[PDB]
């Protein structure tokens, strides 16, 4: 991080106990963009080394940062190249003179903006059940399926505005008959609280 | 957060999370909430939800009240002056909300925010303890003390008036005991303070 | 605290949440809880003890205890003079309580710590029921677990050191199963508790 | 660390729960090498005592800087630092801080990963070419565990391509010698998902 | 510390390594670590928020009576007795006095010795087993074997001869014919990936 003080050991300790314990759910890419805050191409590599298991989204995650490598040198001190970006042929004080010219170059947001790409592919890929696959139980409760339904769209990553159409007509589509009933009868418009308090 | 433009801290974010995965929602979570979001800004609150975990139920209420709550101020109140999707941090940048902390006399929109993610967090502990004080009942066979900690933890999700507060502790701690404890306490006599009760009821 | 109004700080809560979470209530909780909240202002106090999670009957029995210490306080003690309600920080903002704690040469704070700890000793008391003199060696419990649990009865009870001597020596020895009891009575007076403890084992 | 503040508690904290976690794992070279950031030899030698545990690999970790002080003894022959200097055993913390304030920490720490790079291949003991899809066994599992091998191991590339199709069930070897060469790993894992 | 109150992360990291780590070789370091400048009060304090173990902590309090009385014998603001040393009879000003004053009188080091010796008497109690004793089991892995040698030998804290020479001999059958034959010298690596 840019001074340039090290990577501290809270920051990497608490991003391994993040991947460790969520998994990978969508919190992991707010997480680690709030955790990598001006982190250089090494400090980015230091974080995601240190992620234990999930070797097989970690090679996809590189893969990604390949591919928008080879992108940019396609596209495009000496100027950095794609691997030059992904910190594989640069040294720290060449990232340092990079990010610290002015005018600058952020080497460090270009990289982190490639692997939240990554992590995103991740997260969606991770989440396999479909908006419309997802339907309540027989016994059930309304709570457990509206978490669920919630969780699959906030992985499916679909825009804000098919989000709500989706969020009105298929949680009442795939209700059990009994708590679809009720919240037919609860009218249009109805509020989650409305609902849930219904239902329970 | 400010207190200079320092970004959220790891720690704060990590306990945060920590927090609302142990605890999943109690009143505790509300002091705790508001306790680690001092002076933070829109967009650090929204960093904060986001890192929440499961409970997306609600969270899709507390946007909902958020909505809800962003609609009043825009009614009450039609650099430029903040509108009401500019204070939930969705349509505001970084810089801007910066400028309204840091001016005098400041735009607090930190706490604004604040405010009404309190409103939500309040309704969803509220929701999450589905039992009343009045439904709360003791067991047969249980111990005064488990029932007293049901019972307060109930009385506390549910956070009513003071004055519900003592009224209700005390009435329905002795109503609402079993026959034998029932008894021991109202032999106890008026008064009775908590300590005395359940060193008789052991 | 006032160190300025530094808010209190994340670090602190967490591993007040986690310490009063795992170890439940006994004795190491009050040492800890008197570190963690050094220059503490009652709201400060109030944040810690908010975000306690269960125990809601112990800390309800706190309240009821820092509500007797207030009243004893508004007997005894009739800007202005800080009632008992303005110490636990239910009638006094912020700004008062750091009026008061850091105005030159009377710290509020302090004083609602000492309270807060009062009701934090009954509360270890009470959840240690059983007495020192009802603690007795089980028939095949090895010595250093009976040593343990008399130890722990002994630092929760909270008596006063002057019996701690007398109690310590007698009937850590008396309540002892009748083997290692003739063993110990066997290794001769004055002996300290590594020898007793390697003779055990 | 170099003024010479004193370790601070976090980081020996987390260092001590990392390395009881994670066991021996190759994320612990990173950690290590982050945690010790212009750490002393006495603090290195700090860090190392406070490891639970896995004496055996601290005991190999030893002879490894054993043997790259009598190497540098040989190649080296205020004062200058010997072998044993280097390692904090016949040294005070005075003639480090002069030496560091000649990097000592950054030799020491480059000895003390080479010794953790040969534990992590000795922890794991499994080959890349002994792995292969259970029958009932998720193919992400198998990935999952085939890449950590592989990582540990530490030509790798060229070996996984073909080690895909040698790892790969009946079920989904057939599945995955019908998708074609040159599949990316996204695309096998959606088609074998 | 040197004065400002022991911080927090110091106080719970202390707790939960006395917690995980139960009493053993590697709690010795991590103290005398988190007790840099500490004053005999905090050093009270660290000992105070132990959980458990209490018989232990009551072998510690008697190894500093100990050495409280031996310091009172020897050296027979004010001169600090025995029970000064530890906290007991001592406030806080008295201490950072102690501590200030330009010649140093360190009440939190010398407190800190008899901790750490009564800490060692503790870890010795808690690993009963010598190194003499330990021999490898019938189906036991070789890498558990040689752990719980040198775990025992760094109890013992008593060299490098005996160590080797008693790990190939208390070793299994299978293994110690293994070893025998792999000839003088070889490093533990090597023994470790022969008998794997
Ligand atoms: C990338 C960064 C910089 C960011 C950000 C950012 C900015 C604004 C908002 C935000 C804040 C307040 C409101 Cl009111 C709305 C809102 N209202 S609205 O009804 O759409 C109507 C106005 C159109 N939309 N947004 C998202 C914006 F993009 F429009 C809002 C958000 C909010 C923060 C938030 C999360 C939360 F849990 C509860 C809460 F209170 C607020 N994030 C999301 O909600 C994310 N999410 N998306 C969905 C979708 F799958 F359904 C869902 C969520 C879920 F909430 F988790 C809940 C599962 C359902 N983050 S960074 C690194 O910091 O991550
Ligand atoms: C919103 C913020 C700013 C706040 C606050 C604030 C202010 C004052 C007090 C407080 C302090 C001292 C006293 Cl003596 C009383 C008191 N005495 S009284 O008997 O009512 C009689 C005088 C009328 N009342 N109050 C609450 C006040 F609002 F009246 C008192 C409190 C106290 C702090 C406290 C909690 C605790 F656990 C133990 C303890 F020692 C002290 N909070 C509550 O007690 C909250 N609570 N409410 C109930 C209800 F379900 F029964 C219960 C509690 C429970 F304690 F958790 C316990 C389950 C039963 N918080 S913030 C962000 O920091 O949250
Ligand atoms: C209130 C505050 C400010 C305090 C304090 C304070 C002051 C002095 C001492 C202390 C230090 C050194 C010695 Cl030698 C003695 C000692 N020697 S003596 O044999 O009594 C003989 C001289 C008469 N007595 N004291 C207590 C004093 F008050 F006299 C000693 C202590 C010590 C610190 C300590 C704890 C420990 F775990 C191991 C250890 F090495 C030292 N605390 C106690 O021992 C507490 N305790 N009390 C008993 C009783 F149930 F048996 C027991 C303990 C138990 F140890 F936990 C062990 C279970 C048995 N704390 S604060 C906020 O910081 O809490
Ligand atoms: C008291 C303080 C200040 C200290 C210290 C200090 C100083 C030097 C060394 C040290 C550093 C490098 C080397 Cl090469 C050797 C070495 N080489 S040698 O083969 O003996 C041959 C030269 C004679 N000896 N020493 C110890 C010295 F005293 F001689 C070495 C050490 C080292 C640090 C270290 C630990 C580790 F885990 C792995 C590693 F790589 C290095 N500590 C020990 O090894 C401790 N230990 N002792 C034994 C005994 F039971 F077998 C064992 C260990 C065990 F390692 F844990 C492993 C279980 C077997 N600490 S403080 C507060 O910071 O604690
Ligand atoms: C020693 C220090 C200083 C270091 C470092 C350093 C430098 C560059 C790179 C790096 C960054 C970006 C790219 Cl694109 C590549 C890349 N692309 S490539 O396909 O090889 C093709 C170009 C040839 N290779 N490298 C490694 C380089 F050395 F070549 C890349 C790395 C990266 C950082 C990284 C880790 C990750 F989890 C996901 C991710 F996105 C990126 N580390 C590794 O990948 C390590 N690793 N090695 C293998 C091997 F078993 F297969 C595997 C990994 C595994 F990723 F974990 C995944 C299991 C498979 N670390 S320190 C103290 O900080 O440790």
């Amino acid at each position: 991080p840019i001074v340039h003080q090290a990577i501290s050991p809270r920051t990497l300790c608490c991003w391994v106990k993040v991947v460790e314990e969520k998994a990978f759910s969508p919190e992991v890419i707010p997480m680690f963009s709030a955790l990598s805050e001006g982190a250089t191409p090494q400090d980015l590599n230091t974080m995601l080394n240190t992620v234990g298991g999930h070797q097989a989204a970690m090679q996809m995650l590189k893969e990604t940062i390949n591919e928008e490598a080879a992108e940019w040198d396609r596209l495009h001190m000496r100027e950095p190249r794609g691997s030059d970006i992904a910190g594989t042929t640069s040294t720290l004080q060449e990232q340092i003179g990079w990010m610290t010219h002015n005018p600058p170059i952020p080497v460090g947001e270009i990289y982190k903006r490639w692997i939240i790409l990554g992590l995103n592919k991740i997260v969606r890929m991770y989440s396999p059940t479909s908006i419309l696959d997802i339907r309540q139980g027989p016994k059930e409760p309304f709570r457990d399926y509206v978490d669920r339904f919630y969780k699959t769209l906030r992985a499916e990553q679909a825009s804000q505005e098919v989000k709500n159409a989706a969020t009105e007509t298929l949680l009442v589509q795939n209700a059990n008959p009994d708590c679809k009933t009720i919240l037919k009868a609860l009218g249009p418009g109805a509020t989650l609280e409305e609902m849930m308090t219904a239902c329970q």
